[PDB]
């Protein structure tokens, strides 16, 4: 069965995504907005207090199969709302005022590769034409300075780019939503880890955003808020400093879109347990996480 302290398969993420929608229908719809390679439906969670013409936040998990304590913090944000809604007063307000589009595994058929065969699968799993070699990197996917740097044109590759900048259907499917949602949606967040980092943009290029002073001021604050909980430290920057360069990312695609809170979390850890967090930590992580993201949701719903 489900379990929000341990590590869920697809299966079991899938009926959680109906179950938790059934029994909260005055504050969870599900939608698909597509397929994946392997023909896995890319459910979203519509989770707020149903309204006429609110604005959004828009949060995805699971970009990389391996990163599992992303898909968890999706799964976890989404019970703290639904439990806490009118009685606690930020989420209160904020699931009156907003919704929350959560998206908690986009490639699920990598997801699925490193629960069956190895569990430190990154990529997509979609052939390539010419080659035994599977699976693009969908954080090289996306239409932002696509392939010019950080990134590969070998499909063999772990950064693999793509045959073209949307060419998985799990990236298009996710970039066509947001597109048709661009009037609503303020603030995009993408989930990975891990390294314990805020990152905001650039990647694909070395160019500072226009609203780079107030992004710093925003991750600065929300890294200061994470560690009030456990002591948890984080480090915050340009994604291109802070870690390094990497073209088509999500994040930058969708500041460039004219969204301009946007942000990539890197949970725990620093690289003693790396990609295999300990379940003993999804909690932990997902408490202080929580408090960061409410932070981000609280600034931008004073920024409309
Ligand atoms: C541990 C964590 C930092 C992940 N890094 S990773 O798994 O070791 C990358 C593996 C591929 C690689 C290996 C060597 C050099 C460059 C890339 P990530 O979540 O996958 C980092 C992410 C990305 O590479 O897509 C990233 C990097 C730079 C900027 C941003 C923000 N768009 C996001
Ligand atoms: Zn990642």
């Amino acid at each position: 069965g489900h379990s929000y302290e341990k590590y869920n398969n697809w299966e079991t993420i899938e009926a959680w995504t109906k179950q938790v929608t059934s029994e909260n229908p005055d504050l969870i719809s599900r939608t698909a907005i597509g397929t994946t390679f392997l023909g896995n439906n890319i459910y979203l969670l519509k989770v707020g207090k149903p309204g006429p013409n609110k604005p959004a936040i828009f949060m995805d998990c699971g970009f990389h199969a391996r990163e599992w304590i992303s898909h968890a913090f999706c799964q976890w944000f989404v019970r703290e709302a639904v439990l806490t809604y009118g009685y606690e007063s930020h989420m209160t307000e904020f699931l009156n005022k907003l919704d929350f589009y959560v998206l908690p595994v986009l490639n699920i058929d990598g997801y699925i590769y490193t629960w069956t065969k190895n569990r430190m699968w990154r990529k997509t799993r979609s052939t390539n034409a010419g080659t035994t070699c599977i699976g693009t990197d969908p954080n090289r996917n996306f239409d932002a300075g696509w392939c010019t740097t950080g990134a590969s044109t070998d499909p063999c590759d772990e950064t693999y780019c793509g045959s073209a900048a949307e060419s998985e259907k799990e990236t298009k499917a996710l970039a066509d939503f947001i597109r048709n949602n661009l009037s609503s949606i303020k603030a995009y967040l993408t989930i990975h880890s891990y390294s314990q980092m805020i990152l905001y943009p650039y990647s694909y290029d070395y160019k500072l955003p226009e609203n780079n002073a107030e992004l710093n001021n925003l991750a600065k604050a929300a890294v200061k808020e994470l560690a009030t909980l456990y002591g948890t430290k984080y480090t915050y920057g340009p994604g291109a400093t802070t870690i390094y360069p990497a073209a088509g990312g999500s994040d930058d695609w969708a500041y460039d879109q004219g969204i301009k809170y946007s942000f990539t979390f890197e949970l725990r850890d620093k690289g003693r347990y790396g990609f295999i967090l300990p379940e003993s930590q999804i909690q932990a992580t997902c408490e202080e996480t929580m408090l960061a993201i409410k932070y981000v949701t609280n600034y931008v719903l004073g920024h409309l």
